[PDB]
């Protein structure tokens, strides 16, 4: 089956006047590219997918696109819903606009039960032929793809081709993959990013990449290059920061972070979303003070 | 402050080819109003809110309107979401076209700050003047609307009055009561109904009153009356339909019990929910046997 | 045969390491000053773990002789991870004039509910005083099931009931939905009020090492179906009931008794130790709200 | 620091009439020497420490050292307790009688706090002088020795040299290593051994080498020799067996395939423990079978 691997990154959706910024968001995406991503996940969970009009989120998907082509760099477009018909509508959108494939968040809050998620995928996969990503983020989702069902949906659906984890479960990440070597387990965490490249994980999904492409990038390909010593060493340097982009929820730690760094004009935050508590913006601007930022 | 308190029922939608059958929703509405139902949350987590179109959304918040106008049964609107301004769109709606009071999900997914809730929940109150109930519920959105953020909205939003609780933490139920006696909590977790009414609840809102309306409305109103005895001993007999009632996750047990009482025509969701397992089906099934279910 | 009503956790006063035996008694003859039903020597707020038999035993002891001529009952801790130890706690106690037993659930060696069948049934078997089961799955890492708990209660007449610790009043009311004859004691301060509203017919409390006179009166104002005035007490207790768990049961007790001026000094056995600086002036402020008794 | 790293067993305690088979002890301490292990815990969680006497834990500790003894093997001593003086108790005998250090689990049921967990081992640490395992299973104990605790007990207790960590976090065991570089990090999660190899861990404390001693000690000796290929392989293949494993609360499941595959006497435990339901006693034998093991 045809995949997306590698290092890629959950782009931020920097705001502008409470609009989405079509030019920040254009430009960070090629900093991205010039720095070693292999992918770019548009209006991920780090990019505000929840405040985004589906006008608005089909825009950064298409940009995404465009900003890409004719590059090495492929876009994984976030095409997550809680209801089935537009997370095909969005997954429809994406393919018949020339994404390479789709990162499918698990329904959040309706809590399906494990055969509605299955039907849920089926469906989406079913209606592109662009490969499917699933993503497994029970924090936020309030349900959990089991493994069961994962391994499922990859044998009796030809474009699904691994998941995204989130769960800061390693076991489940050995069960994975001891029990279907054949599919692309991607970090979801970065934190624990060395952990699971070492077990057979082929790639990430960062949000450290944001602001850290190239050490991300290393990581990833050190790793993948079986290089384990030195993706360890980086993995243990980038601890600290992996930690401190999450005292408070993703992205706004991120943005907080891009902003203090100068990529971004304003910190702007679409409502329930704000800017982090003044202790957790002292924490992380800290924090940055240890790293080496390019631009 | 103006209130909405009582018997409440989460309301089902109906579907029908897909469709909101929109005629059996009316009917459904109006088998709880004649059982003794105080308000009805239209499109709440039980209506499906995830799935329907803000079209449909919209009109199920009509329908419900319509039918209880007349009625000195309120309509709890459900007008919550993960994004501040569909929430208040939806909030606005809710005013325009005759809701007594809106339903507020905290945001799910997304996992915003107390400081976020706050601040979401604020701009959702100041853009209508009806009662605003705050609906926690943390196992489905993935964040808790902490006791301080609930009592802070509660002092500084003259709209906001109470929360629907649904935590299953009867600690925080004494938290909300004892430092603000004065807000309306309102048990959203059928199985512990009495003991959060016991403590100082004001009201359900129930997804078992869509299948027993009679038995919960009788339980809310003994409570209220400090009638405990007669409260408690309905909650019991409660207990198994109301624990059977999330077999799978909600709605999908009580839409296949309302179905199996022919309440209503088809067994029919739109994905990612859908019919539960053949066993759940069968045990479902079996617990139903154990009530009067009051027909229409 | 059982033992209801107002029941107080006792702390183990320690005076230069050895257990200060006349300030037990003296907490004692406080506790049935201030309408107290039964105490428990020696139950996890009395440092258990700690102590040894020549100790635990003499608690026990002190206990039956300070209560020996009233109508104050002894439900002594006699609980183990191992059987033949709980059977042998569970035959001393009785042996030396215990009321009854209190039995936690096995800790850490997690035994499965067949396990935790045989082992209580095997307590049971061994004694003919009143046993009660005590279900604290935070600090056993186990929990005896509801099923587990109405089997036990049926199939041995002297278990008669459960000490509930685990803050889910769901399975209050699963528990006396299903068999309302057994004694269902509250074993979270905090919610005493609403697992007694449900049909609970005592408390086992921290507090009321502190407050007896208002835990007494909450437990009694509850018996009586007063529970407007159960729950005024209850509202007016929650500070106290969860600043005494801002650090491990028994530390914010014995911190309150020291600064009540109740024991001698803030002294524990190891690994148990003295509260941070900031929790001892938490827990010296809440107190200030309450009226505390004298001997 | 004196350390013990490698391949390490959780030794189970065959029982024969209520008594400890000292004899069968030996023999499968020996099984152990000879399928290549490094290191026997003598007396942990899964030998049924809490079960044990004193005379039978002292008892178990020396037929490890007397069975090891004219070998490289190391006799890691289980002896840890709830009570600080008990668990010097236990240390003391440990290092007067052969052992060459001591795991030492976390206070269970008293949850001390971070602040009590030190002067705990601390107090441990400085009174007997051979090195000291700390043991991190907060599922068990209900505490959890928090990333900071391990490391000023690193630094201020001259023997204190790793934790056997069994919380299946490896997020934590990245912050370990990542902040103490010199931490001897041990798995105590069999499901998990390479992935906490694979970041820098030295050794495994593990169940499943009572059934499978060479192949885990193929597992820790291949991740030791960087050759992680072939280490994950034998993970992914062991996965099965150590999550059977674990069906029902070790040492269950291991000591009921200690006796189906003929290494045991007979299949006695001491209450609160007793043997696992007739299902689960068919899906151990079904799972064993389909792996390799050594006799005697
Ligand atoms: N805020 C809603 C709608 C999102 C529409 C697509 N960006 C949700 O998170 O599901
Ligand atoms: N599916 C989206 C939009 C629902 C719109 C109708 N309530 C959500 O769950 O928030
Ligand atoms: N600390 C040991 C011994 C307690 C002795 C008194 N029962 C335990 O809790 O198991
Ligand atoms: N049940 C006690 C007994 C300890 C005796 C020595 N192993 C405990 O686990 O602490």
């Amino acid at each position: 089956k045809n995949i997306i691997i590698g290092a890629m990154t959950a782009l931020i959706t920097p705001f502008k006047n409470g609009k989405v910024d079509e030019q920040s968001y254009a430009r960070l995406i090629k900093r991205q590219i010039e720095n070693g991503i292999d992918a770019v996940v548009p209006v991920g969970t780090t990019g505000e997918s929840a405040t985004l009009t589906h006008e608005e989120h089909r825009t950064c998907i298409e940009i995404a696109v465009e900003t890409c082509k004719g590059t090495k760099v492929k876009v994984l477009a976030g095409a997550g819903s809680n209801a089935t018909h537009e997370a095909v509508g969005l997954a429809k959108f994406a393919k018949e606009h020339g994404a390479d494939g789709i990162l499918s968040v698990a329904p959040f809050y309706n809590k399906p039960t494990q055969q509605g998620l299955y039907e849920h995928y089926k469906a989406i996969a079913q209606s592109v032929d662009i490969p499917v990503l699933l993503y497994n983020v029970p924090g936020r989702t309030g349900c959990e793809i089991s493994t069961d069902t994962i391994i499922k949906l990859f044998r009796d659906c030809e474009n699904i081709y691994g998941v995204k984890e989130a769960s800061g479960n390693i076991d489940k990440c050995v069960d994975l993959l001891a029990h279907e070597p054949r599919m692309m387990l991607i970090s979801g965490e970065d934190a624990i990013n060395y952990p699971i490249l070492s077990n057979g994980g082929k790639g990430v999904i960062s949000v450290t990449s944001n602001l850290l492409p190239d050490m991300i990038s290393a990581l990833t390909h050190f790793a993948l290059d079986e290089n384990y010593k030195e993706a360890k060493k980086i993995n243990d340097e980038l601890y600290n920061i992996n930690k401190i982009l999450f005292c408070e929820s993703n992205p706004i730690p991120i943005k907080t972070a891009m902003y203090l760094a100068g990529l971004i004009e304003s910190l702007e935050f679409r409502l329930p979303l704000c800017s982090p508590s003044k202790e957790n913006f002292a924490k992380i601007e800290e924090v940055m003070k240890k790293y080496k930022i390019k631009g």
